[PDB]
């Protein structure tokens, strides 16, 4: 794929929403700038500069030495052509020196004395870098513990890491911190965090909302919720409360019956869930023995005949029988909702709603006012233990599942009211997200697979047909459809002949090509006036989770809504997401209109539209498939969930598709491609800034092996790394501040971690991100840091804005 930003732009506009939202740092920059040590830097910078001069003075020393004499003294001149080489003057050089420097021309005199000098004078500023980096280290680590026990930050700190909020509430201020210790490491990193980097997963940030005091919003977590309320029916006392239903995802294709089962997962705290289309015709007569409608477990197993009771237990482990959970999909406290549900309806089944209602109590707590660190961790940890507790007890397998063992109980994202922009920069900033959003649209063409997707319903249904089982075509599309036939070249012909027809804009139920940019803009050849972070095709789920709140709800509600319903002009827009039944990072807002619950989701207690009271017919017209509802109302499914739609497999990612096919085809900031191979470039890829207009695409870039980067030698004094570190990163070019990312292997190609923070006159930062590389890292991506932070005033909070565009 090429690189966003490499296309030249000679027709089109965009559209550009009125609204932005800013993510931004919890602390100002100089709760991080304070911990610069600009005295060891320039102590540094002196003894590189002097040890470099007395190296290049040594040859022209070496020849003016020979440039004969009496003996001795001859023996003497050997002696200082020798140390002059190997940059030595210890005190028997001194006296060498003294024998010679008389029967010395003045021009080889003045070299000789020369070179001492400037010896004696890099000796001195080593001494000097090291006595000020001592004075450093007494200070700057504690400084950064002190920055994290600010209000504003050390419970968010109790949310995110457990452990080092233990280490921070157990440091004395004053006691040092050095920059070689874990503790300094993890300081330097969280400050940063809370500092200069603003990112969605730190929690050390706020989100607000602009035109073109502060509130806690938290939710516990689905997938404990949803994990218990699956155990419920193996316990006989709940069993004959528990409301089921038969699967909706349950449908035909051919003539065979197939389901859609569920893989519930975690990988690194990440909650997904894996759909296999899977054929049960065996189970089809009792699937034709159940009723369509709610009922308890027990009376499903009354319904069976003989054994009733354990094949209906069976028939809901395998999830043919689905529990109706007590909560709708927008819910924040799943638990809250279960403990009233359990109330409602009255050994394990006691304990149970016991622990519930544990549960429930913290949920309550949390959000009742403000915590300290302590308190916030205290309620953490118990939450955390509890959850452990009744999903091991309710389990028939006894144990609780791994991830339950290491994932938050609750999250929180901070709401912050924001001072608006003055117009002017208003309708600057407006200006430059049109800009790239036109360098933008040349990348923007629709997916090989929709192409591929007609072409299968037009197969099936022919052309202008009908489709009245939604469901049974994705799941035929997903079945029959494999990966070489969905983006063959005939697939991106027709697409791009369909895009050619079609248009920017869409039709019906195919939205308008639009993107999420992520970016930020200088504080302080064109002037810079837009970086670019990241670029989304459509509108950014995440945005739908901040409309339900008191502060900033209401007005980005209006906004959302409106910016969303232009995209499919003249359709019903119906919220759609993609297991929404396992996380909370995945649900629909409540503000926003109509949900339309994906069948195969285990169902909850508000209401939705069900897929089975839509069509689907091909339009010749257009090239497209179209949605509609009652008396065939044009609908559209817009996505709401919070994981990138093209993560997204199976058909959920399909019925998405059908309402925006438009894919992103540059890379972004030069990501790392999915393909297992060896590179080839060289040792010091240095790549140039991508910027057109002032909107940076790409930062500048260096790229190096991890055995490029200076590491410290056993036995080395901390001051000489840093004279490696200095002459290193000029010699590559490196600016003063930096992000350093180290590159790692997977099954699907390169992997950039998280990027660290580094400033060439900052030791903690330096000594976190150069000392211990990760042995699997096979690649250092380093960027310049842009904007940069050191021409920003104090007192300012880094952002990260987020703005919608609209391409015609």
């Amino acid at each position: 794929a090429m690189d966003l930003g490499t296309v030249p732009v000679s027709s089109g506009t965009a559209l550009v929403a009125p609204f932005l939202l800013a993510r931004t740092c919890a602390l100002p920059i100089s709760l991080l700038k304070d911990t610069v040590a600009p005295d060891v830097a320039a102590l540094v910078r002196s003894a590189v500069t002097l040890r470099a001069r007395a190296a290049a003075m040594a040859a022209p020393l070496a020849d003016d030495l020979s440039r004969v004499v009496d003996t001795e003294t001859r023996r003497a001149l050997l002696k200082v052509r020798r140390d002059v080489f190997n940059g030595r003057h210890t005190p028997a050089t001194r006296r060498a020196i003294s024998l010679i420097s008389a029967h010395l021309d003045e021009q080889s005199r003045a070299a000789v004395l020369e070179w001492k000098e400037v010896h004696r004078l890099a000796r001195v500023a080593v001494e000097e870098a090291a006595n000020a980096l001592e004075r450093h280290e007494k200070q700057a680590g504690d400084a950064l513990m002190r920055a994290l026990g600010h209000e504003t930050v050390a419970p968010s700190l109790a949310m995110a890491s457990g452990d080092f909020t233990r280490r921070l509430l157990a440091h004395m201020p004053g006691k040092a911190v050095s920059y070689r210790s874990r503790l300094g490491r993890s300081a330097v990193h969280y400050v940063a965090r809370a500092t200069v980097k603003p990112s969605p997963f730190s929690g050390l940030t706020t989100i607000g909302l602009l035109e073109t005091g502060s509130i806690s919003v938290f939710t516990s977590l689905r997938a404990a919720a949803l994990e218990l309320l699956q155990s419920l029916g193996h316990d006989p006392g709940l069993a004959a409360v528990l409301p089921v239903r038969l699967n909706a995802g349950i449908t035909e294709v051919d003539g065979e019956l197939f389901c859609s089962v569920s893989h519930f997962t975690c990988v690194d705290g990440f909650f997904t869930r894996g759909d296999e289309i899977v054929s049960i015709e065996g189970y089809r007569e009792l699937v034709a023995t159940l009723p369509r409608r709610t009922q308890t477990l027990r009376d499903m197993g009354r319904l069976l005949g003989d054994d009733g009771q354990e094949l209906a237990l069976h028939l809901l482990d395998i999830g043919i029988l689905q529990p109706i959970a007590p909560w709708e999909p927008s819910e924040r406290d799943h638990f809250g909702q279960f403990a009233r549900w359990l109330a409602a309806v009255h050994n394990d089944t006691g304990r149970i709603s016991d622990q519930v209602a544990r549960l429930a109590r913290a949920a309550t707590e949390i959000g009742a006012g403000t915590m300290g660190a302590a308190e916030r961790l205290q309620l953490m940890d118990h939450a955390a233990r509890t959850t452990r507790e009744v999903l091991g007890m309710a389990s028939p397998t006894g144990q609780e599942p791994l991830w339950a063992k290491e994932v938050s109980p609750f999250h929180e994202t901070v709401m912050e009211k924001l001072t608006e922009l003055p117009s002017q920069e208003q309708a600057a900033t407006a200006d430059a997200l049109r800009s790239a959003a036109v360098g933008l649209a040349p990348f923007m063409r629709i997916s090989p697979l929709y192409s591929a997707m007609v072409d299968c319903f037009v197969a099936t249904y022919g052309t202008g047909g009908v489709c009245r089982d939604v469901l049974s075509f994705l799941y035929r599309v997903a079945l029959r459809v494999d990966a070489s036939t969905a983006f063959s070249p005939q697939a991106a012909t027709a697409a791009r002949r369909l895009q050619d027809r079609l248009g920017f804009e869409g039709a019906g139920t195919v939205g308008g090509a639009h993107a999420t940019l992520y970016f930020q803009v200088p504080d302080e050849t064109p002037a810079v006036r837009l970086v670019i972070n990241n670029v989304q095709s459509g509108t950014a789920g995440v945005l739908t989770r901040w409309t339900d709140n008191d502060l900033l709800g209401p007005r980005l509600t209006d906004s959302l809504r409106a910016w969303i319903d232009a995209r499919y002009p003249g359709c019903e827009v119906l919220q759609l997401s993609a297991f929404s039944d396992w996380s909370e990072m995945q649900r629909p807002s409540p503000t926003l209109g109509p949900y339309l619950a994906w069948p195969s989701d285990i169902p909850g207690n508000g209401r939705a539209m069900e897929l089975s009271q839509l069509k689907l017919r091909h339009d010749p017209a257009t090239g497209t498939l179209q949605l509609s509802g009652h008396d065939g109302r044009p609908t559209a499914a817009h996505y709401v969930g919070t994981v990138p739609h093209l993560l997204l497999k199976g058909p959920v990612g399909l019925l998405v598709l059908l309402s925006n096919p438009w894919v992103i085809t540059g890379r972004v900031d030069r990501e790392y491609r999915f393909h297992n191979q060896l590179a080839t470039t060289e040792k010091p890829e240095i790549l140039p800034r991508i910027v057109s207009d002032g909107i940076v695409w790409a930062r500048r870039r260096w790229r190096i092996r991890p055995t490029d980067v200076p590491r410290p030698e056993t036995g080395e004094r901390d001051v000489e790394y840093l004279l490696r570190l200095e002459g290193w990163r000029t010699q590559l070019g490196l600016p003063a501040e930096i992000y350093v990312a180290q590159v790692t292997p997977t099954a699907m190609g390169l992997r950039r971690k998280k990027p660290q923070w580094v400033h060439f006159e900052h030791p903690y930062s330096l000594w976190a991100a150069f000392t211990h590389l990760d042995p699997h890292c096979v690649e250092v991506d380093i960027s310049e840091a842009l904007p940069a932070t050191g021409g920003s005033p104090s007192n300012h909070r880094v952002r990260e804005l987020m703005g919608l565009v609209a391409f015609v």
